[PDB]
């Protein structure tokens, strides 16, 4: 990654939330990244919800 400022990720995978701190994202959404500090779950946020997911799901723009 580069300083791209507004780096975003795209949804490879459709998956619904089950836990409250999980968000819904499908195949083609793209969403804001807001938080990588675990290498293993990312913040993501689609229009105004915010949750973490596995970032094996989505693909890193950039």
């Amino acid at each position: 990654m580069d300083e791209t400022g507004k780096e975003l990720v795209l949804a490879l995978y459709d998956y619904q939330e089950k836990s409250p701190r999980e968000v819904t994202m499908k195949k083609g959404d793209i969403l804001t990244l807001l938080n990588s500090t675990n290498k293993d779950w990312w913040k993501v946020e689609v229009n105004d919800r915010q949750g973490f997911v596995p970032a094996a799901y989505v693909k890193k723009l950039d």
